[PDB]
């Protein structure tokens, strides 16, 4: 798997609230989290689809 997929949930140094997709390596699961839109890692999907052909079908 990428190096991406292991790095934490960030939400981020900005203010909005955005749905966005991280890559759950424990759970081996794309999950939900909120971002506020900035200053987050890479870690980080609009996508389930996305999150689960980078992290999961690797």
């Amino acid at each position: 798997r990428p190096s991406l997929c292991d790095l934490p949930a960030d939400s981020g140094s900005g203010t909005k609230a955005e749905k966005r997709i991280y890559y759950n390596s424990a759970r081996k699961q794309c999950l939900r989290f909120d971002y506020t839109g900035q200053g987050g890692n890479e870690n980080n999907f609009r996508r389930t689809y996305d999150c689960q052909d980078t992290c999961l079908y690797t």
